[PDB]
């Protein structure tokens, strides 16, 4: 059978070195496994694959010094007309198929440093902010390796 296969890859941490969190050491780097996906599931623009989650687990948090935090992820759009889908890593790799990172709402996040997921309100101590990946057909996918990479950064507010 003709598939996509591959992980996701994410680092990151907090944006500033006085943050009021701490981000756990599972989670500013993780490898998630995307699953193999059959080309037929994504043989058109705007199939996606079943998501699979990952989430990023802040401790010790101090909710005098923030009350909320978000997340936002940077890499490559795989296309001007699709900047919230990660391009590949080239690696014999998938073409027409992307990854996509999605919220705790479902929304894949623009993917350019700035735009940030919806915000998690904090208790003291340890919290998870739960997110999604998922292969995003911009065309006819065609099978072989889809991985891709990000990266994060924690803000508070």
């Amino acid at each position: 059978a003709n598939v996509v296969e591959g992980k996701f890859h994410v680092t990151g941490g907090n944006v500033t070195t006085a943050a009021a969190c701490a981000v756990d050491a599972g989670s500013v780097d993780q490898t998630v496994q995307l699953g193999q996906v059959r080309t037929a599931s994504l043989a058109q623009e705007g199939a996606t694959s079943s998501a699979v989650g990952f989430n990023i687990q802040l401790n010790d948090c101090d909710t005098n010094v923030a009350s909320k935090a978000a997340v936002a992820f940077l890499g490559t759009a795989i296309d001007a007309g699709h900047t919230n889908v990660l391009a590949l890593q080239s690696s014999g790799s998938a073409t027409n198929v992307g990854v996509q990172i999605l919220d705790r709402t479902g929304a894949a996040l623009t993917l350019d440093g700035a735009t940030f997921s919806s915000e998690t309100t904090l208790n003291n101590g340890t919290n998870t902010i739960p997110f999604q990946a998922r292969y995003f057909a911009t065309g006819a996918a065609t099978p072989g390796a889809a991985n891709a990479d990000a990266t994060f950064k924690v803000q508070y507010q």
